[PDB]
């Protein structure tokens, strides 16, 4: 009875794992009369209307939303200690009752709901269910509140809806952040107004060559609402001042001997560098920015900042130096790989690190300092969250310079005392990067961030005391028959005792 169980999952088994879970008494079981029932206002419905939409396909019911009577689902915004992100969901025969403080409480309470379900869920037609519900109460908030994802469309290009699906993808786990790696060496995925050849030219292909793409801000627009609608706040990233063959390629006068670079379709990396001697530079990334700042509603914008190997030590520094104030100039938040670290962070800015367990000490050293000195953490080591590193020698897919990365690795490990020396404060949170050399269809996607993902957003979400790998693995492969009848290809690791 895998695909249609007996019984109802238990309230536990969920991920992430939430921070508290009281089971007790008779399921809930929702029937072809119930309604959602939501507040009189517009952020309340529109998550009423999510959640309908979600299950209105598999149950075959109606699934009226309305402000209206005592609904057997009701989705109520009030008073309570759970955040900003934070809910409170009851079960029982009375119905099943999502409490929290703002939308996007609600919206993470739907999100347990859905796993709390059968996977019959999943499906796009009827299904007898039953659609059983766990009794108790589930009182679940965030550990951290940077939780995201990255995608990876400067490889291999992802159109609108590619993106939205990862977005659905992603949303199931409470991400709250979708980090877009709009520019690379083999594309430039972004219209810029002041500079038309970056997009129609630098995003003309991709890795393998032949039809590249990019997004018109019309299309990015739509890429922020949607994520927006999803509870995820957008971080775009403009890499610099490495990785930037595309816009080079685009433009001859950015390169430091006046040639544009061909348009590059490899997978190798830190080659190119901007001409940071040449005043043209600046004026480019400060047209960028600002057209890209504009086009942001989110908090961070994203420079990048690794694998600038062709830019002189000195010369990173000073790059950096002039760079950084122009985010804030356009009012947002620098973030940049940890690379920057050596560069003088400046205030509010945060770093991302994807070092190794190998990574040398003085490396480790220069981010600890730089999180002592107030920049903020953002976890995803290479040899961790890395979505595109093989599994194993023999998967088919991905790559392996950071070694092999099995589901038990990435999850295994604590945000909190990862990088020595570092106060556990300055951890703002963890990403899980899904980087596209190897990768050029959304089902590609599904098998390099199944199974991992999941466990990404846990170690984001969960409370520490709720980390073991032992309970974990039970709950992973509880997701088995889900993504099955949701159509999500899989990595099926040996260490997962799949259900
Ligand atoms: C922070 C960063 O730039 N990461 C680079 C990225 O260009 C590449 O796609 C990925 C491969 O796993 O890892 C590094 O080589
Ligand atoms: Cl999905
Ligand atoms: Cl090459
Ligand atoms: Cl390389």
């Amino acid at each position: 009875d895998r695909k249609a169980p007996v019984r109802p999952t238990p309230l536990d088994r969920v991920i992430p794992a939430p921070a508290s879970v009281d089971p007790g008494g008779a399921p809930y079981r929702i029937t072809r009369g119930t309604h959602i029932r939501v507040d009189d206002s517009r952020e309340a419905r529109r998550v009423g209307d999510y959640l309908a939409d979600l299950l209105r396909p598999a149950t075959g019911y109606r699934l009226p939303v309305t402000a209206h009577g005592h609904g057997g689902i009701r989705l109520r915004l009030a008073g309570g200690p759970y955040g900003d992100e934070g809910y409170r969901l009851d079960s029982g025969p009375a119905g099943v009752t999502i409490t929290a403080r703002k939308a996007a409480g609600l919206f993470h309470g739907v999100q347990t709901l859905r796993q709390l379900l059968p996977p019959a869920v999943e499906k796009d037609s009827a299904q007898p269910g039953p659609w059983l519900v766990a009794g108790g109460t589930i009182e679940d908030t965030p550990r951290y509140a940077w939780r995201s994802a990255m995608l990876d469309v400067s490889r291999h290009f992802f159109g609108v809806d590619e993106v939205k699906r990862y977005i659905d993808r992603v949303a199931r786990y409470k991400y709250n952040k979708l980090h877009l790696h709009l520019s690379d060496d083999q594309g430039w995925r972004i219209a810029i107004d002041s500079w038309p050849r970056l997009a129609t030219y630098g995003g003309s292909t991709e890795v393998g060559g032949g039809p590249g793409g990019y997004y018109t801000k019309a299309e990015y627009k739509e890429i922020v609402r949607y994520a927006a609608s999803r509870h995820l706040e957008v971080v775009p990233e403009i890499d610099m001042p490495g990785h930037t063959n595309a816009a080079l390629a685009s433009y001859a006068e950015l390169n430091c001997d006046g040639v544009a670079p061909p348009l590059y379709t490899g997978t190798k990396v830190g080659f190119s560098s901007l001409c940071v001697d040449k005043d043209v530079t600046y004026d480019f990334v400060d047209d960028v920015i600002g057209e890209l700042a504009a086009l942001t509603p989110g908090r961070y914008l994203h420079i990048g900042g690794a694998e600038a190997h062709s830019t002189p030590k000195a010369d990173f520094v000073a790059f950096m130096k002039r760079v950084q104030p122009i985010v804030a100039k356009y009012g947002k938040t620098v973030v940049g790989w940890h690379q920057l670290a050596g560069a003088e962070p400046v205030e509010g800015a945060l770093v991302q690190y994807w070092g190794l367990d190998r990574t040398g000490d003085a490396e480790k050293a220069e981010v600890a300092e730089a999180a002592r000195n107030g920049t903020g953490l953002i976890l995803s080591p290479a040899d961790r969250t890395y979505l595109d590193m093989k599994y194993t020698k023999d998967t088919p897919l991905g790559l392996s310079w950071a070694g092999y990365v099995e589901v038990q690795r990435s999850y295994d490990w604590d945000p909190a005392g990862y990088l020595p020396g570092a106060p556990a404060d300055a951890v703002r949170g963890v990403e899980a990067p899904l980087w596209t050399e190897t990768l050029s269809d959304p089902d590609q996607l599904d098998y390099m961030a199944f199974p991992r993902l999941p466990g990404v957003a846990e170690l984001g979400w969960s409370p520490a005391s709720t980390h073991d790998w032992d309970t974990y693995k039970v709950r992973l492969a509880a997701q088995a028959p889900y993504w099955e009848a949701a159509g999500i290809d899989f990595y099926r690791s040996p260490q997962v005792p799949w259900t």
